[PDB]
Order: structure tokens, then sequence, then C-alpha cells
């Protein structure tokens, strides 16, 4: 599923992401835009052989099991395919584990490079929330 911007913002809000560990909703929407262009089916392979899955591009080296990333962990305890669902619950629940891991949203390279220190509230302007 390809979300609309406000539709995703609402979904994320309902799933407890607004201000989760102090990151306002616009942060999460901004990270999704640049990670996946709001497409839950997004996948991208990394140089190390791991793959990033879903709306927030969660990596198989640490967070999910895809059966093809040797020596990897599965810290969210989920098949990576669950991250591709039109239902974002598994992605959100795993993202909450990731953002709590030490480095905050800096874990998402696109957040650090394209969202951090920008007017992220712009991503939810106009939405009914
Ligand atoms: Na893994």
């Amino acid at each position: 599923k390809v979300f609309g911007r406000c539709e995703l913002a609402a979904a994320m809000k309902r799933h407890g992401l607004d201000n989760y560990r102090g990151y306002s909703l616009g942060n999460w929407v901004c990270a999704a835009k640049f990670e996946s262009n709001f497409n839950t089916q997004a996948t991208n392979r990394n140089t190390d052989g791991s793959t990033d899955y879903g709306i927030l591009q969660i990596n198989s080296r640490w967070w999910c099991n895809d059966g093809r990333t040797p020596g990897s962990r599965n810290l969210c305890n989920i098949p990576c395919s669950a991250l591709l669902s039109s239902d974002i619950t598994a992605s959100v629940n795993c993202a909450k584990k990731i953002v709590s891991d030490g480095n905050g949203m800096n874990a998402w390279v696109a957040w650090r490079n394209r969202c951090k220190g920008t007017d992220v509230q712009a991503w939810i302007r106009g939405c009914r929330l």
C-alpha cells in the first residue's frame, strides 16, 4: 500500500508514535517519505547482503529474519515480510524498539540526512489529527 501523507500520519498517531521517545509525528512521516516514499512494499538490498524492508526500511542484519542474512539477529522477532504489510503495526512496533536502542532516530540514515534539523512539522500540516 502506498499511503497518503495525512493517512500515514493518522495511522502512526494511532499506533503511539507521536512524541515517542520525544520524536514528534512529523519526524516519523518525514523518515517514511524518504525511506520508502510511503510504500509499505519497499525493499532495498545493502552492500553487506542485508535488506531493508517496508515503510521505515528496517534492516535484516539486526531487526528481522529474512532467511538470507548470515550471522544476523532478529531483535523484533518477526519475519521481514511482516514489515511489508498494508497494516503498519509490525513496522511501528519494531521502530519503537529501534529508536529506543541508543541512537534515537539517527538509526535511519535518511532521517539524519534529510529530516533532522528541518521543519518537520511541515509533514503533518493540513492533516486532521
Ligand atoms: Na536477521
